[PDB]
């Protein structure tokens, strides 16, 4: 049973779905959030909706590319409907219409550190609860 | 008379936006294919974007139109998101190095542009971002 990990940044509250497997969260290729990470994410949802603060959602993905493999569809294309898969499923759970702020597409730029030497790990989402300087930054961008 | 770039100082980098005289909109509505004016202006900033070491982030934006079903479903995320990608594909057809892009980014209708309403056609349209070292770094070394 996966559970979600969350500590405070510079940015606000970041929060991350592990796996006590370190089993990946999403199939190769496969923006289909699985059924265990749609119960977790859904309970989160009300939570969300309580802390007045907008959110950010990244999708992120393992280093295993397409064939062409940056000219079609590619890891930027997986990434960013990872994340909006987990969006959707934020909603279904009862979140907020305004809670999100942003939606992100990491590819794999953001590679995990501590968890172990297969990339498959990073098949996956974060979320981001950002605090007001985070959020100023991005609204003024 | 032909578009122009407007570039301002961000907190995270340096914004390139592309602003049409003729207000023609980059997207048409529910669609995420550029159209062929941004395409050509596109393909000729990538060469350039190669010339410096800083890599890119990629946003996409929308009007204030919503789909069907709000955001329960395929929503102004997906478009703003799926509008990113739409011109990361035209950089790289233009020449754009493996490895620039650092993130792409949908918006929705969060971010009308300067003086428009929300509701605006013009707000259609993809936005660049020349990440500077700390931004990059925070994402890098996060
Ligand atoms: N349960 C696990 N530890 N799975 C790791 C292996 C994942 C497999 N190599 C894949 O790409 O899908
Ligand atoms: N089914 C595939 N085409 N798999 C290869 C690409 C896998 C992709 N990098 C991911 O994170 O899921
Ligand atoms: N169901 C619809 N007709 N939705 C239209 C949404 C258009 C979207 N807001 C855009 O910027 O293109």
């Amino acid at each position: 049973r996966p559970h979600l990990k969350i500590d405070l940044v510079q940015e606000g509250l970041r929060i991350q779905i592990i796996d006590s497997q370190n089993r990946p969260m999403f199939k190769t290729g496969s923006a289909e959030v699985e059924p265990y990470m749609r119960d977790i994410l859904r309970a989160i949802a009300p939570v969300l909706n309580g802390i007045p603060n907008r959110i950010s959602l990244a999708g992120h993905t393992d280093d295993f590319p397409y064939a062409n493999g940056e000219k079609g569809y590619s890891n930027w294309e997986l990434s960013a409907d990872r994340a909006n898969a987990s969006r959707r499923e934020l909603v279904a759970g009862g979140l907020d219409n305004g809670k999100v702020l942003r939606v992100v597409g990491m590819a794999a730029t953001m590679r995990l550190s501590d968890r172990g030497p297969d990339d498959a790990i990073n098949r996956r989402i974060s979320l981001l609860v950002l605090n007001k300087q985070a959020e100023q930054a991005i609204l003024h961008h």
